[PDB]
């Protein structure tokens, strides 16, 4: 597997390009528009082609390149089914997703988003905003909801492997990854954190909108346009 | 081997974490004085003991840490013999620094400048300025030479194993790690350049001072105080 994690100053967007050494198929997870060529020139040098392009979920903070690299790679766009319409793709929990000899098993994950889904890969989940490193996704935007959220981390994710490698989508303190294991003992919000006592910290939060959500959100809907 | 990468935003400054398994002795390569209390957070919750402090050259773009760590966790402060002279263990070309089981190699690449070196960890180098990601350190301070990075490069960093991945210092476009293979055929300042040829482009470059320089630089080589 060739491993390659990409960071998006802009918006804080964590892209992980992921390729298959045997059929040299590549897949992007979550990719920003303004990143288009930054990410083809890394799948091209590293001798690769992108077939797959996947979105954790609808984005508030960037514009998402899955409609732009379609144009340019004919790749093959992937999102939830309650995610964008336009999508080729469209998963539900327990469905898989073959990149070439690379199999991804799609994880619903909703709470930040009712769109959320995560990516597991083996030894590596890829979470977007429903597991940060030391945190979690917001849940007062995009029909997010707090109970669920709780749902996703507690009783689909955390059921994951201790060692399983954990990939979030943002990050605005310079964490790279995070683990199973390190999030079940040391997340603030859940750890030792009941159902009702996580809902009160989310509920509670009183953070300003997000930037970009009323201009992201309808054209991440039609895959960035 | 347990391994983190650390991203301090002001700076575009990579910090490497890396741990032995078997001692749960832990490394910090370059750490970031702002970011004392993120990098030992990090080692303890890893369950890690710090016992060592690389800095791969004296930075001129960020406090270094390796001091006040030193203060707290008693940790053995590691330069070049170029370096800070406070720096408990001063290395040069062949040394080695065991970190418990792990045997990291010294290797001497100047250039960006004259104590600039890198350390060698089994299938990864850690470069510092001398190597970026498709890229190179300026060379018109602290003691910088176009001639000696040109050597560094082609002589002693690009002799090593092509599957060789490399962790830079720094990066300003998102770009977390490079491979050997990759710069000696995409590197923008090398691949396919003489000697004379790239020096002329580095003499030419026309970059502003780095705006810490009168700074960091004193401070730095008292190990950050
Ligand atoms: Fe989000
Ligand atoms: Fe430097």
């Amino acid at each position: 597997m060739i491993f390659r994690q990409l960071f998006d100053s802009e918006s804080s967007t964590y892209t992980y390009l992921i390729g298959d050494e045997a059929t040299r198929q590549a897949v992007l997870i979550d990719p920003v528009l303004e990143q288009v060529d930054r990410d083809l020139q890394m799948v091209a040098e590293l001798d690769l082609t992108l077939t797959h392009v996947f979105d954790t979920h609808v984005h508030a903070d960037h514009i998402t390149a899955s409609g732009a690299l379609r144009e340019r790679t004919q790749a093959t766009v992937v999102g939830s089914v309650n995610g964008a319409s336009c999508a080729n793709v469209q998963v539900r929990h327990g469905d898989e997703v073959r990149v070439g000899q690379l199999v991804f098993q799609v994880l619903a994950t909703p709470g930040h988003t009712d769109d959320s889904i995560s990516y597991l890969l083996g030894d590596r989940v890829f979470t977007g905003d429903a597991l940060l490193v030391r945190g979690n996704g917001r849940t007062d935007f995009q029909n997010g909801n707090a109970s669920q959220l709780y749902d996703s981390l507690t009783r689909v994710l955390f059921t994951l492997p201790d060692e399983t490698l954990v990939y979030p989508g943002h990050d605005y303190k310079g964490r790279t990854v995070t683990s199973i294991a390190e999030e079940k003992r040391h997340n603030p919000r859940v750890a030792g954190k009941s159902r009702e006592e996580f809902i009160h910290i989310m509920e509670n939060l009183n953070l300003p909108r997000p930037k970009l959500i009323d201009a992201a959100v309808p054209a991440n809907r039609a895959c960035g346009h």
